[PDB]
């Protein structure tokens, strides 16, 4: 479904990496923050929704589901906030594996980057460009949404 | 072409807004930074090229064109760096008008945001969703989707 994203928060080097995954394509955006607060999560979702047509977000935990700053940004940006409960459980494993994959890439580039934030963005780039066509996630998200626009 | 972006740096509230415009669609990504440096520009290009299929960037000035750090990020991300000289001169007035438009949006949301960086991101959202009949966000997806199919 073209508008559905999942939030995912993972830890590395005593810092937090906030990830949004476009569930249908596997495409991601990510940022490093010093910790997951509502204010950070709200800003991150605002950035995401100005860049892709975000209709539904599965939030990553109940604090962010509850957070009034996150609810304000979802209201502002037109995003329906949902809980992120894996009523389908293969769903949990998909995210865990991506966190493992991302950290692996971060490790592979870590020495090319002075700051963790550069390595995370190199990781976003390699993730989004990897051919799986085969098509990449970046190709899949564009195809999904462009098919959707023809409606 | 689907892969061509232009960098654009504008100032407001004694801060700098770095903008990348996807030239064919008008779609933008922007960030606030304390000053335009090679390091900031390099990191911004790295983020953009992980998000969209960036093939050529028209750099905004000669310092960023020259910058070793920007050249390094362009190398890493597979981006051809080009100067941004207005070869067709209508190019130029297009950017100035966009900067004026953005700043207008920023003023209209400014009071809903405590920090300039929130207002800038609200402005990117309004800019990219505005219908002109398709929005810039729809145009960039259609352009690149058409591209992928060949
Ligand atoms: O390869 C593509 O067409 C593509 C489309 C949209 C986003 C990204 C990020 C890396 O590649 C892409
Ligand atoms: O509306 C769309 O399909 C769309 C596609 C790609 C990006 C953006 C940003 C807001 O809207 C979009």
């Amino acid at each position: 479904s073209p508008g559905i994203w999942q939030l995912d928060c993972t830890h590395l080097e005593g810092k937090v990496i906030l990830v949004a995954v476009h569930v249908a394509s596997g495409y991601i955006e990510a940022e490093v923050i010093p910790a997951e607060t509502g204010q950070e999560t709200a800003y991150f979702l605002l950035k995401l929704a100005g860049r892709w047509p975000v209709k539904t977000v599965h939030t990553d935990n109940g604090s962010n589901f509850t957070s009034t700053t996150v609810k304000a940004a979802c209201w502002w940006a037109g995003i329906k906030q949902e809980d992120g409960i894996p009523y389908n459980p293969q769903s949990q494993g998909v995210i865990e594996s991506m966190n493992k994959e991302l950290k692996k890439i971060i490790g592979q580039v870590r020495d090319q980057a002075e700051h963790l934030k550069t390595a995370v963005q190199m990781a976003v780039f390699i993730h989004n460009h990897k051919r799986k066509g085969g098509y990449s996630a970046g190709e899949r998200i564009v195809d999904i949404i462009a098919t959707d626009i023809q409606t």
